[PDB]
């Protein structure tokens, strides 16, 4: 069945709020979240509901935008790079599990293109 979702808080990790982290939530995450293709990426993959018996045999580092959103809201990220890495992991997992030309892969591709355009404008 499904694993616990990724951690979204770490009480032993200090917290800080920077312009880059704020931009990642209010601009990058929010724009992708509202995209027409966002829903499959808004929460952890549910292999039980979707009937994907080998998903968590193939994907050992799951990631999703619901987790990313909560991490940003909880100030889980100290470095902007941590958040960028999570988005990258989310897209890469989709490309690993699925096949070229699948609907979900085309959706990931569109979201990744938009992600790159938005992180291009990340403030200094």
């Amino acid at each position: 069945m499904n694993p616990p979702p990724p951690e979204t808080s770490n009480p032993n990790k200090p917290k800080r709020q920077t312009n880059q982290l704020q931009y990642l939530l209010r601009v990058v995450l929010k724009t992708l979240w509202k995209h027409q293709f966002a829903w499959p990426f808004q929460q952890p993959v549910d292999a039980v509901k979707l009937n994907l018996p080998d998903y968590y045999k193939i994907i050992k580092t799951p990631m999703d935008m619901g987790t990313i959103k909560k991490r940003l809201e909880n100030n889980y990220y100290w470095n902007a790079q941590e958040c960028i890495q999570d988005f990258n992991t989310m897209f890469t997992n989709c490309y690993i599990y699925n096949k070229p030309g699948d609907d979900i892969v085309l959706m990931a591709e569109a979201l990744e293109k938009l992600f790159l355009q938005k992180i291009n404008e990340l403030p200094t």
